[PDB]
């Protein structure tokens, strides 16, 4: 069977029901605002795991802790899986997935710095870019004084190089080899 | 049971008459508007607690006592919980909440800072320090004072401040508190 | 019991079945027509005592004229709720209310003047704003000399200076205590 | 019992189904077909009376005699009722209701008003109109060239309505 | 029986259930097709007479003699009503319904020429062609000559009910309660 | 001779050195301020009579009243000729000219309503209005319920209309004749 | 010899020194206002004849009045000249031109063709006035602007708007 | 003599070599810049006399007091001469005027009404009511009253205000005034 | 010697006080009017030749049929060159220069449609002129109005020889670069 | 001697010619160039008093930066008066003035902070106003800590309190005292 | 005596006339082409020393080798003088001034920083880059990267300018 009415809202539907979320789109208050409504409301029907596709150029870091807040609040684990580009506070994202649980497809591009721009309060600008840079120090064991060096850069890395820099965990093996690995 | 046929609307839905509601958005008339609706439905269902997700960078004055006023008129207890950036109007809401009941995620910015007849701007504005007043036991000079310094306060300032009650714990510590 | 399938348009059906309507949006041609449909369904249904919950600038007073009308017009009774902010012909309908059933909330800003403007031909204008007045006048019982004379100078009144005024019964009370009232 | 799934399109269509119809936009083309397919579809029910509420600030002449057509075409009476503010072809449409069926709330406002067609046009409508108020084309033609406001009482006596709808609210200048 | 949902769709579903439809907008591409489909799919049920009511100022003359092509290849007659106003296309059309049932409301004005313009989209050869063409069914349908349709059109030409059914497009004018003061 | 730089305004220039001046455009804060400073400055040069072409439908009533008060302040007589379409202050200003000397030409339009709208405070429009009134009522003998009926329903008048109607004294005869006087 | 500065403004100059005028724009406020200030200008020179080299489409009808009563007010004759195209109100000042001296270029084209009895008196009027001009009839006059009609430079001499046609070295194909 | 080359521009000069200005426009940045330094270029000419026509609906308060400042900050007296409609900021400007030179005529219509940190906008209107105030010898309690209910006055009433000292005698009486 | 105060304004005066003119733009209202101005102070001048550069695709026939009156009007012969792009009226006044003056530089493109499009909508009107315009085309190149309208209709580019050929100029100038296809 | 053909222009230069120029427009790319190619331009022909009047809300802390070099580089010593409002890099320039010389008229509005936006790179903003932060403090005599503090509140001054603040020297007294002075 | 009749255009051509030049705007098509016109203008006068002011947030990178062929084209050496903020391509220009006589002011901040054909010019105009400041080729690429601002004193250090133009006003960090 495949009881289907729609070829959009009820592929994503099939998938929510599964735990299987999508962050595959620019962080905004209405994205993070979905995302944490589903975030709930599956951890109100069980504990079990969560998995969690990104493919997104981060977007607003107030937005993005408030989905890492929500991310640590919840009971269920959450497994991270990256494709296509993941970029800020989606890679800060990508990194708080539970350890052993972060993986990433072979083609997809990982970078700290924002390609959306520092705009989305001088100071509450860098407030919030510094602890985003403490957040993702935690979670990859690099130093703060690296993430940001690497930010200022606007650093992009390969799935294998993420590894390495300890954001995900495994790279996940394809049917086609990537040239570089 | 899984009851859900829609990924966004649907959602808010079932916490909805869950009696949980999310002001995550800019508080105007419709928006306003829609929240007073869902709050005396809610009470006229039954007088259990009201939750209330805030997340809002502020907005209409007049709107926002407005809401005051259905915060108080109704018999439910409304406890809210901030997350993501709260300010102006919006502080003064989660500030209002249920004594004892008022919280906060770890990673929340809250800022008072503020700011159509002159005349009643300035008597709305002072309005807004006597309510935010009472609800922190801050003195309104003090209000008045940190309203103007446009700044922004972390969680745990916020507890300490007297705008929530506690920190929701999580298993993620907070960089800068404890 | 929560048979709701939506969160804006079934929670206000639910509202109406009680009837209660909220008169929420600037005065205008659509809003207008839509609260007169409301109420003449109402009073076809019985005559029980509707309410109407206001929060709004006002807007066409030929319009808000009109609402006056059906507003009189029906059998059932009115009672009349303000919060937020009430203007021009809004404050009106609030003052229209049943004698003895017109309230609001604390908070409420209350005034004569049009916080939207004068703009929904002069002398029209004049005759309407004029004729709003001696409404207002015979509902509060201020005399209209007062009524243009506050309304000319913006003037805004809390919920207490509302009920001082007459246009309101009384002032609902609150968990929550008014920094200027009693 | 309330079976209505909706506010404002269920209100619309309790009432539709009940003969009334409201008429509370300008005049133009969509409106008018519409209006037109509605009276001619309760007309195909029944030819019972069809009450029609109007508050429209006028609109096109060509689609306002096509109503006017329509008003006399079908075999139900027309009952028009004003309220809010009622002018030019809408003036004529509030006019041309039954003769003793045409009526208006207190405080309704109503007012009276190619290059060769869009006189004929006007001279036209004068004589339908005059017809209906029984004033002469002259008065029609001098009282509309001077955007006057009527009041409901005086709508009455010029011939344009019936009566006015008392309520528990007098007008002041009546 | 009132079974309808709406005061829309379902009014103009329940005429067009009775073998009724409205030509109440300008002639385009999208309108043609929808009554093409319409006319099509009615004949295709049985072959009794449809009802058209007319109230448009016409437009694409291609869309229009293609909805002339339409009307003379289905079975079923058609008998034309106007209302309110009717000019080029439309009023061929109008003229195009069967002797005897081409029909009018008194208030109505006809005329030939194209009152959204002959741009209504510029090859001019063909818009002329178009045009000579229209005088020509025009003529047959009237008795008209087509110099006489030609200088009327070319004078914006604004004919009532009455002068509308001399001129030999309608074959009567429907009786109303109210009398037209020029008739 | 002819010294002349430019065809638009040193020709005008020419006129205004003539004491000829041409009030043909929208009446607003602008135009008013050209008229008034012009009226100011020939009065300066000398007391000699002033002429006034005039061609306006109008305007801000504000304005008009402002240039009506200059008019009456100079110490030159203004004799003011009409011609193509004059209006409500254009109308009032040309009927303010030196009885005797106020003049039109023959296919000239004129009314007292204004053709560009009321728009240029709702008790000060009327005020403005019943006060415009007053003053074209002084001007032509006309009462002020007659100026207020006849702008109230828009009143087109002809040259020799407007002779009866007191606004000109006299209409400029021409080589060709009007085919209505 | 040649003291022109520039070839637009200087040699527009030059002309109008000269009495020669060229109104080929739009008919309208800022239009009408110019011409009329070089009208009443060049009538305050002397009073030897202006020539108007005519290519418009119309425009105001008000503003063409206003014109036509400065064209008869003025001591000046005026001999008008047309070319391109001329419709409308610019058809009317082309036709008021001093009799027997109002001409057109050989491809030049002719056509006769805010409250609403306003807009029809200013119509009606200029058909009288372009009737006198023409010596045809009123009737004819508005039956001819009803159907958009256009006329070669010879027909419009046939129909009393130009005296003559100027002849050129070019022949045309239909005179 | 005549040497006017053009018609508008050298009008103008022309009466500004005279010491006449005219300050018929909305009062902002550039226009209080042109008018402080015509001002303080005439100023230094000599000390004679400076007559300005006012003929403006208002404008910026700062720029407004700016214009002020420079009007008691120079030697020359200034003769303020009102015509058309003169209103908030503008009429404050009028009534600056040296005293006893202060004229209007008689069409004139004058309004005190008036109405960026809202605080600041509060602290620059009263400070305005003051000044009006010392102008006018009007309490400070009677200019907010009558600033607050959008109301014109006609020259003498202007004059009865005390914002000006005279109203212009005229070849027309006005219809209100004798 | 050059006594010039700009390279613009000035340089096309030297030129027109030498009787050269460029008619290198669009023909509308604005550009016939100059152009005519200048044909009639020229000849104003003397009777001498005029040279016209002509680099134009074309525009309003009107305008063009105006100028083209003006070309037979004044007693000076007109002598056209082309270099660039000449289209539709700018064609036909191109070949209604002096017979034996009309010359064109070598990669020069010319046609008898308008590029710029038919449409400069009165039909019957455009029709008259496009007809009109051929006749005058036929009579400078001895083409028949068949053979000037086909190759009007089919949007027909010719080079500076083929040009010649046709009858639309009398020589192509010779240049230090021979044509490819010369 | 009123030698002038300009109402503007001719003025501005008149006190241009006497070592006077008005700092009053915004502080951007256009006007910081302007400013400081004049500076440069009358230190060049001698090194007397240049007199500056100042009435921005200021912009650019980049070209406010260069003009303050440019201010310090000059040999000629530069008087500041202020009038209207000043902010920002306006108030330091203000306050950059030659000690003794710096002026203000009464009604004077001068802040720290930036009216128009601290948008005229992050680090770099905050680069830039701690910097602006130091100057004023080495001008005024406030401690950096202070002028922040100040900045960030949106502290307006009157001219009394920017004199006792350290930015002016002296408040001009004018025929018409302030209502809070002395 | 100050013959200047202008405020603007004047004073700029004092300037210009004793051999001074601003490049205070984008470096574009217009900008560049005036800035050559003028440097070949000023060299076909003499051949004396020719200062450049420079605040110009970069631009076109063309457009900015053209400026720098031509600064090595004319004899005349060019003096480069920066205030304000200087970036990119302007930053290049600045340090391709005579060496000796490129001058900076205290608070100026400098900033180093098709497809294929982007790359070719970026990397061609690191080497450029590098010979005027005897960084390596790998130091500009990398300090090119990091969007990062150098007060003067860094800027000499750097290598970009030869000295920091001393004020009456002492820069806090120097």
């Amino acid at each position: 069977h495949m009881d289907i009415k729609d070829m959009k809202k009820d592929v994503k539907l099939f998938f929510f029901k599964k735990r299987i979320i999508y962050l595959t789109d620019e962080i905004n208050k209405k994205t993070a605002d979905e995302l944490i409504s589903q975030l709930l409301y599956l951890d109100n029907i069980n504990h079990n795991d969560i998995k969690i596709y990104i493919n997104s150029p981060g977007g607003s870091i107030n937005e993005g802790l408030a989905i890492l807040d929500i991310f640590n609040y919840i009971k269920s684990d959450i497994q991270t899986i990256s494709f296509g580009l993941v970029a800020s506070m989606a890679s800060v994202i990508l990194a708080s997935g539970k350890k052993g649980k972060r993986k990433s497809l072979p083609n997809c591009r990982i970078m700290i710095h924002q390609p959306l721009g520092n705009a989305f309060q001088t100071k509450e600008i860098l407030y919030l870019k510094k602890l985003l840079y403490h957040y993702l120090s935690s979670f990859t064991n690099q130093t703060v004084e690296t993430i940001e060096k690497d930010s200022d850069r606007d650093y992009y890395m390969n799935a294998l190089e993420a590894k390495q820099y300890g954001i995900i965990d495994e790279v996940i093996e394809t049917k086609l080899p990537h040239p570089y690995f």
